[PDB]
């Protein structure tokens, strides 16, 4: 397994009929989500892991006993405000022993806001897809023979800001954790290689008056030279992850093509050129379509008589 | 796997044809047992559980053997009355040596009303909504082609309160283990972080009159910063789980929308605007409809007929 | 996998087309046995489980191995008569060292009946069950379309007390199993803590004259406080399985509605009200029936029928 | 796992369409084979097996590498005829070291007679219960229509003994290996447990003239404890096995009803209450029918007639 | 897993829609392979291995480094012709070294047999059999409506000895392989058991000059008590394979009935009683077709006449 | 698992509808590659690798961890020109460390020419038999039934050697990576035994000054004694590979059967006996029908139509 396990897991495959999330927004999430994952578990791959988290240097006389109650006091002594001396203060120490679960909550806080779009708006979206496409293969199939329901429907959902503002505010959360991390990670790859080095005492209670003990052992956090390193990593495709997910707001500019252009070759259609320019659920509806509609028969035979066009008898012919 | 596992297993998956659960309860039930399960596999990761949950400071006269002896026996010790000194008292040692455990009982006793509610009441439940739901197929269906049995059905069910007792005794029960829980991670996470160490002793018995060993051992509970960090994660989203469990009592509020007047449009149906104030189970039917009924065929056709009213030969032309 | 894995093992699974066993004969057995294989699992997870069952203070000047040949000696010595002392007598040594056994012999003791009943009983159900569904969806099919061969059959099994007997005697071996695992546990929970201490001694045969080695090593069995304590969790739990037990010999009782009453609404059916207050076989298949036939087309459209009656003509609208 | 996963895996589960072996041999093969695999792995588990099976009290001036020499080589030296001494002689040290593998032994000695059974006569009788089940099916069929071809089969396998010498010498092969075992395993719960404990040495070779080397070592085989408890276990359970396996050979009184007699209602069939006191396989085949044929329709159809009956127009109308 | 998992990997299961193998090569070839391979796995479960496979007597001087030096070295000697002593010679130092690998050996050299059947024999033999049942159906359809390609075939085959070369000679290396395998393990069953003792010397290159090192150590093969105790085991069984394989040779003994007797009750059919006591491959034909044709329908009716008869109309009455 | 588990893996599944390789060159391949797999596997198999592939006789007073550093560091150093003496030379220390990379290297090289044949001539054949097959079915039904397409097909591939260059090319390499892989087998099978032993020196950089340290370090590489034995198994095998190997190439040698004569007795073929003796195209497609084409239906009837022969009528009776 080693480490091209990983690359396996969370690189070659989709860990995470209708296409019901945009491209765009899966592959933002699955980098979002899949890459602190990912640096986790190479952080504490025993390919460079040599061993446990911390070592102190305890005194030659100390039993191998006592040395590994020192080590394992002093692991517990890093979140503790009296046991400990060093010179950036106790805050780094905390970050250096928990940097596993702060990547684990950036992961889960990333993940959230898709998984509370597959269930708050992906079934109501669901629905309506299909109803709008199999309404468009029927203008079609009366073109292909020769009530505007789905245009009286659509030109009803241009009246409504209901579902856009549901996708809108679960980009805005993705994209405030990601500028979040981006300050955290900048602030934790900032700390002085040396905060992995603190002074601990064992001196409390009983052990106080030992004087066999000395007054301080220096330890030191083996990890930290990785976590640093990884969350350079992890700040700079984040940091590439922020204009994408601005773009993602841009709705009215990233409608590609005017697909129903292609429809409203017919004579059985209407002039839906609704570019609503305008944040309005129709708008949102047409990335969705420009997303799924591809699959139609319909569509695929009107593109290419609308390409060649660049007749509809021809369409017998197809 | 390390952490990214418990990722995948417990975040990315539902570990846990009719929808016979709420989503709001599904939800608050994921969560509620959810998490401490993932807490607690947090919380002994090896990328953060160092070795042993004890260790104490033998004498450096002491073999290897005696002071795996003096740890072994002082795990032993936490919860022996007389083998202990804290200045806390012997209780935060019990929970602290116990976490694990209390933590898994919480996860369980949120588990069982959602058990209970899928044995006592979903099979009593499944079989009336089928029912209802292909009867207003046929109210639809006779619609198209031009006895009230189902509006006297659910005109009976309104005078019932027996699966709406089921239900509400089953959210209390949630909403009382949410909230013993919430008081339990509160005193815990107060718990002084010095009472992980204690004094113990191994004189007991024939060792009692050895002056070659020393009155006091000094111990510490390694683990036990973890664990205070985890519950106060544990306390703050079982903290916000809290007004959801309430919300859910509020049953005849939770109706979103009078779905049945999308059918009283129709001739051949009646004015079934039955939103009981009062707690009847027909109320708890409506919740359960508006959850299942978005798949109906019918439903979407004349929702569709609705929002552009917002004329029967239209149905003819879908 | 952790403690977490536990859980969706044994409480998240049903780890053990007819419903040929009571819901409450499932739930009792599957918690019966159930509980204890979970509960061993927790008293050896590495959660809590710090190293060895148990350890041995031995003297400071023998060798590491000496010392691993005096704990695993006395491993052994705790069920041999003579190399012992303790205040409580030997006893309670063998409980402690064997209580992961003892749960498991009662665990399976608890599931015995319950595969008896799958295979002295259930097939020679299943049979009758089947065929008394179809020959009451012909009484059903029959009225509708306007020999008492099903009444004269159910009038047959009226007289016997076959099954009935095979039941009860099932339940009653589970009772007993049961009464006796809380009696045992309840001792077990009754040993002083201490008696997981002992005094152990080596000097049999050869070493029996060597001044070097002490006369008595003493000896703790770490895991007995998990033990102990996860003992009055199995003891709480059965004593509150016990009065459900009881219950489930009051089969006369237990019929909850007259089903067959629904199907007497029509003149092609007969009085079989036939509660049988008597312990006989019929009685027994009511519950069998009022678990299956909610199942049945004919019992739903019945139902209804009753329900609001609370005509014959209605059953063709449907 | 731990032991838990031992009861999912030989309890819970049937780890060994028509039913080719009879439900009671079934169970004894199934008891008899699955006990032993079962109790060689409890005897193991890591619960109670504390670590090595042999430990010797080496010297304590020897180095950890000449004490883990003396107990490897005291382990071989076990089965070595001239290095040891024990007062019970060499016997029963073989016995103990090699108690799983024996039995193992018995485990696959149990179970070779039902895989000789599956193999040289389950596919020669399956055949001609398919025969006759399809015949009868025709004689029922005929009659409710209204050559002797199965009942002149029948009558000639009455001329048989081929099938049942395989059966009984099957059941007689089985019997025997239960016995043995039975006397074995009540010759090993009698060694005292002090045979466990015998002297070593190392004086063999170059090490031979070397004073500073003792001239024995005290060992001990820790794990003797279990495997003389589970041997009782197992004694236990093969001691109730045995007059169930012999009641097995009484054929012609285990045919519990004269089934035929169901169809010998018919006045298309014949007088075939060929109950053979003698042991001919047509009586063997009797059992088989018994155990198969409940699920013919035919037989479900005509014994409700004879219970009841306890007239063919009746048939018309089930 | 322990033990009971190789039971059920290699006795209860067949690790290894026409029978193209014979039963009895099955299981010869079977429990040839599967029972080294099951002895290998047993010779290794650490349920009975202790450790490692040498151990060394090291002087108390050596460090802990020292000693693991001297076994490792030695476990290397055991091959090396100048660095040893043995009164046995070296030559039984390498057996008891590579017994497993040895065993393995046996276990492939008597699979190959069978593997060069699958594919040497068993397709060209495949397409015949399908030929001749489907012709001998047609032969049976026949004579219910009621040239001679099939039997023509047939005596074609009877001119031919190809098939009938393969199977003896796979038959033959089979046989030899077993009986040299016989005489290997009785040849290491006779190894004195102290034959698994030798003397290492370390002295080779930089070390022969040391005044500190002995000139040797005593060694021992601890896992040798064993292989030669599974040896014998292994030695028996073949012994009991020998005479089975010989067997084998005489097919046209082996012939066990002349089942186109029973075709040749028919009138369509031709004396085909063409037992060739001459080795043709006919004669092996026949015994893949008495291996075979008890699954054809045409066989079981007229088998059961034949029976019977031991009327041609009765045929249109089964 | 063990050594068993390999058999399994390795030998008794082909772990590597038309059959694209040739059963010889399927059966080479799967030797070439399959056996040096087998062979690492068993190198490395606990039941036989001691521990580490290193261990060296530091002094006395070192430390376990200097011990450490000394095995450590000269397993660094057997690929390090100045750190190293041997009287071999340097060169043997790479191959006895390297040992199974360079197997892993020969089983990749056999490897990839069936890869090139699966996915540069595979496709390109697979097309052209379906087209021949199925033509052939209809030369065979148009007889029955009673333009030469495929054999102006077929003489026109006679004019081609485009597959033959890719075949024969495969199988050459094939040949010369056998005949490296024996040449390299022999010479390290031929390195003398006490190569596996070598000085090494840890006197670099700042040690180069410590009069503590010994100028030279013995070690021995303790898995040579292994490799040396299985490259002797390795090299055997596959001089047995080389002559079937080279019979390869005698393709028009190797066409058994004039299988198209079966054909040319049907008047509607023609005398396609075209044995190339020159090396073109047609005459490997005559090796790869003489694969497949026993499994046409008509040639299954003409060949028992010739053998008998060895009319057009009897077809009809088939």
């Amino acid at each position: 397994m080693a480490i091209a396990h990983l690359a396996t897991e969370y690189v070659f495959s989709d860990f995470l009929g209708l296409r019901l999330e945009l491209a765009v927004d899966k592959m933002v999430t699955c980098i979002a989500v899949g890459l602190p994952l990912l640096l986790i578990s190479l952080a504490f791959a025993q390919e460079i892991s040599i061993g446990t988290q911390i070592s102190c240097f305890s005194p030659s006389s100390f039993s191998w006993a006592q040395a590994a109650f020192v080590d394992s006091y002093c692991w517990a002594a890093v979140q503790q405000k009296s046991s400990l001396q060093s010179e950036s203060g106790n805050l780094p120490l905390w970050l250096h022993k928990f940097f596993p679960y702060i990547l684990l909550l950036f992961a889960i806080l990333l993940y959230l806001p898709a998984l509370f779009w597959r269930f708050s708006a992906a079934p109501h979206l669901c629905s309506d897809l299909k109803f709008i496409m199999e309404e468009l293969d029927k203008v079609y199939n009366r073109a292909i023979k020769a009530y505007p329901i789905v245009e009286q429907y659509l030109k009803t959902k241009k009246n409504s800001s209901h579902l856009i503002m549901k996708y809108i505010s679960c980009r805005l959360v993705t994209f405030v954790v990601i500028l979040l991390a981006c300050i955290y990670l900048s602030y934790y790859f900032s700390l002085s290689s040396l905060s992995d080095e603190f002074l601990c005492s064992i001196k409390s209670g009983v052990l106080k008056n030992d004087s066999t003990i000395p007054d301080r052992f220096q330890c030191k956090l083996i990890a930290v030279g990785i976590f640093q390193l990884l969350s350079l990593i992890n700040l700079i495709v984040y940091a590439l992850l922020i204009p994408v997910v601005v773009y993602t707001f841009f709705i009215p500019f990233r409608q590609k093509t005017d697909i129903l252009k292609v429809y409203e070759i017919l004579p059985t259609f209407d002039v839906l050129h609704f570019k609503s320019e305008g944040y309005n659920d129709l708008s949102l509806y047409n990335l969705f379509l420009e997303e799924n509609i591809s699959e139609l028969k319909s569509y695929k035979c009107l593109k290419v008589l609308e390409n060649i066009k660049s007749p509809m008898l021809l369409l017998t012919n197809l």
